């Protein structure tokens, strides 16, 4: 009953770090050198030495997600585990047949690869040397990892990635403590947010200078364009969701597909002494290196409101001096997280995109739904009998198709995960698999939704 577009594109996101594991890695990301210091912060002391083995199981992985109806597969390559020596970029040998593993299997199953290269995993390295992305050394060495990427896959891969969710590593890393290193200092996180623009258009530039057989795909960004609800129609509460959006949503938007910075927002940095630091020639590369299309990433949606108290002196800048995070008395919500549920902001987020982005094309890049205790759903049979996964997909692509009949140009739906991963500070605590992995045994077993999302995958329909 509710077709979707020929060559939709079905199958589901992972990240390296959430799924590899530590096997003949050679350095230290952000988040392995956390867990070294700190275990006692990750649930149930689970680090990511061996996360869900994806080292050792990728090929065999995407022969049951093949089996199982996916035609695409989004990870991300480890500057980690590529390369050897940073400052030149030098190749690990171990980690090139790694990757060459993951895409060849992708391609043999008749799977698109689909690849992003930064998901929260800057090596430790460079941040204890540079200050990492603070850094614009560090934006260069990045890009030079970036064309060992492009030089050594492109042959196989036509769809990359710069970033996933720049703005969670400048909020995770520099506002709000859930990154190493866990600082608090607005002024940092704002020269970061701008390195990562920069980063995200000077590793477009490298593509596309790429020799012709390695640079005919296409590139861009995966962002967040989730509504910042206001909490009523006052005009305190629109001006907090104005600001919140400028921030959360227009920083990286308007920089990816227009090539600028949202105006507004720079005259607020610059008022509150807080602004990038930047040059002409970054502004043009910028103007000049923008994506083909977006992945957007939903998995709930935010509300807010006018900043409760306004203090006399705040500790750092932060974005939060104008607004507030906002519950809606009666909102649906998912009890072991603590996220409201409103599948509704997927049609709202394919409205912005048709209206305010040119209808660039761009797919729904990580949805998905963590419960706790799955054990408890087993069935007669040993199967997770997750149907609240089930409806949760359901619901949000219900409303995806409504966007999509409405004249958005989405051209896929990617589920947050196909098999249970490392959720960085809180590990298995929540399980968002379509497939269950037991993380002693690393044995996998299909969900029923893996089984329902096979059907719609297969038939490219709902109900
Ligand atoms: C999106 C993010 O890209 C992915 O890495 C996270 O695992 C998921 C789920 O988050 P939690 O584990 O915190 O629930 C999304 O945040
Ligand atoms: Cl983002």
């Amino acid at each position: 009953m509710l077709a979707f577009p020929k060559e939709f594109w079905w199958g589901g996101a992972t990240s390296g770090p959430q799924s590899e594991g530590r096997f003949a890695k050679q350095h230290r990301n952000l988040f392995d050198y956390w867990y070294e210091e700190e275990p006692d912060l990750f649930y149930d002391y689970v680090g990511p030495d061996t996360a869900s083995d994806a080292y050792h199981q990728i090929e065999s992985d995407l022969t049951l997600l093949a089996s199982l109806g996916h035609n695409s597969y989004r990870t991300s390559i480890q500057w980690t585990r590529l390369i050897d020596d940073f400052e030149q970029a030098t190749i690990n040998p171990d980690g090139l047949a790694y990757y060459n593993r993951v895409i060849d299997a992708c391609l043999a199953n008749g799977i698109r690869p689909v690849i992003n290269l930064h998901h929260f995993d800057l090596p430790i390295a460079l941040y204890q040397a540079y200050g990492g992305w603070e850094s614009k050394h560090v934006v260069d060495l990045f890009v030079a990892f970036s064309k060992v990427c492009f030089e050594q896959f492109g042959d196989r891969v036509k769809d990359w990635f710069v970033h996933n969710e720049p703005m969670v590593v400048v909020e995770g890393s520099y506002l709000m403590q859930f990154h190493y290193p866990a600082i608090v200092d607005g002024k940092k996180a704002v020269q970061v947010a701008y390195n990562l623009a920069l980063a995200t258009a000077k590793v477009i530039q490298a593509y596309r200078r790429g020799p012709a057989e390695l640079s005919d795909g296409r590139i861009g960004t995966i962002l967040n364009l989730t509504p910042a609800y206001p909490a009523s129609q006052s005009e305190a509460d629109m001006a907090a969701a104005h600001f919140a959006e400028l921030w959360n949503n227009d920083l990286f938007m308007e920089a990816a597909v227009h090539g600028k910075f949202p105006e507004e927002l720079v005259a607020v940095l610059k008022k509150d002494g807080v602004l990038w630091q930047s040059t002409p020639e970054e502004l043009a590369l910028i103007a000049e290196n923008r994506v083909d299309y977006l992945g957007l990433n939903f998995y709930h949606p935010k509300r807010v409101k006018a900043p409760d108290a306004i203090p006399v002196i705040s500790p750092s800048w932060s974005p939060e001096w104008y607004y507030d995070p906002y519950l809606m008395p009666g909102h649906r919500m998912n009890v072991d997280k603590g996220w409201e549920i409103y599948p509704e902001a997927v049609y709202d987020i394919a409205i912005k995109m048709r209206d305010h982005y040119d209808n660039i094309p761009w797919f729904l890049s990580e949805n998905g739904v963590g419960i706790s205790g799955e054990d408890r759903y087993r069935d007669e049979t040993g199967q997770i009998q997750d149907d609240y996964r089930i409806q949760f997909l359901k619901e949000h692509l219900t409303y995806l198709h409504k966007g999509i009949e409405a004249g958005s140009n989405c051209f896929g739906y990617h589920v947050w995960t196909p098999i249970d991963g490392w959720s960085w500070l809180n590990a298995y605590k929540n399980r968002y698999g379509l497939v269950e992995n037991n993380i002693h045994t690393q044995v996998r077993r299909p969900k029923a939704s893996a089984y329902w999302f096979k059907k719609v995958a297969t038939h490219n329909r709902l109900i």
